[PDB]
């Protein structure tokens, strides 16, 4: 339990549709030197958005993972609820990336794979679907560790299914979940090949994910597209495994495309060599 009294705003860190997080102090002590927290919030007083909200913080309280933003609980003003986790100071990857493209060599980013890879085979075990996997919702804790972040458009698979049907990031979206609203592991890990592509692109603007399906055309146009074998283009110095592990994501079969346990192994493998 944390209490709004105590909770005092620093900095604003990151926005969304319908949420922002900020940077708080928690100090009980009242001096300013307590612990510093991470806090997010909804934009507006709604019922639909506020219910989706309390799901997506039992989803993050139920997860204990090195590679997953820490639960610390909650914070409420009934309504106003603010979820409160760590504050990881580095901030996300995609900016962290963008930033220092000229310190962060190909060893690294492999490292930073591998832990993503590790953080999605734990929300499998829980039969949790992320069908938010892009380097914007990847934060970084230190030079040597990055966790998932953000589990606003988590949800859990049936009882009896592999997919779960949800009436977004189109350009992250694997050709299934553009048609017919099905998430799965499957999609998260053509979302994932997304994530490998964006790393190995060093965030470049003018090559990102829709800068590029763009260029090769909406949701329209992206269905015809990816139907038609159109993909992401092979990034600028790509080691050709790593290319390789993007096109077999990027697999219009949902049964033809690889897991996370395997990816986690042939990334590990590809670093181990360089
Ligand atoms: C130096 N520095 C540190 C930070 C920092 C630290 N932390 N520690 C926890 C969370 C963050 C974040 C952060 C920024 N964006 N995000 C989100 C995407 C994701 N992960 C979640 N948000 C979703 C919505 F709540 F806004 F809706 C966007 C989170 N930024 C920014 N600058």
């Amino acid at each position: 339990q944390f209490e709004e009294r105590h909770l005092k705003f620093l900095q604003q860190l990151g926005k969304g549709n319908f949420g922002s997080v900020e940077m708080c102090r928690y100090d009980p002590l009242q001096d300013n030197t307590g612990e510093v927290v991470a806090v997010k919030k909804l934009q507006h007083s709604t019922e639909e958005h506020l219910r989706d909200f309390e799901r997506e913080i039992e989803i993050l309280k139920s997860l204990q993972h090195d590679n997953i933003v820490k639960y610390k609980g909650v914070c409420y003003s009934r309504r106003n609820l603010k979820l409160i986790m760590e504050y990881l100071p580095y901030g996300s990857l995609r900016d962290y990336l963008q930033k220092h493209k000229e310190r962060i060599d190909h060893i690294k980013l492999l490292q930073y794979t591998s832990q993503i890879c590790k953080g999605m085979e734990y929300l499998g075990t829980k039969r949790y679907i992320h069908r938010d996997l892009a380097t914007r919702n990847i934060l970084v804790e230190n030079e040597n560790r990055v966790k998932i972040g953000d589990f606003g458009l988590t949800k859990v698979l049936p009882q009896d299914k592999e997919y779960y049907k949800v009436k977004s990031p189109i350009f992250w979206y694997a050709p299934e979940s553009l048609t017919e609203s099905k998430f799965s592991v499957a999609s998260d890990v053509w979302s994932f090949g997304v994530v490998l592509y964006e790393l190995f692109t060093y965030i470049e603007k003018s090559k990102s994910p829709p800068a590029e399906f763009m260029r090769m055309i909406i949701v329209t146009h992206l269905i015809e597209l990816l139907k038609n074998n159109g993909r992401l283009p092979r990034p600028d110095g790509c080691p050709d495994e790593i290319y390789m592990i993007m096109t077999e994501c990027w697999n219009n079969n949902v049964n033809q495309r690889p897991s996370f346990r395997d990816l986690a192994l042939r990334v590990d493998q590809i670093r181990d060599n360089m």
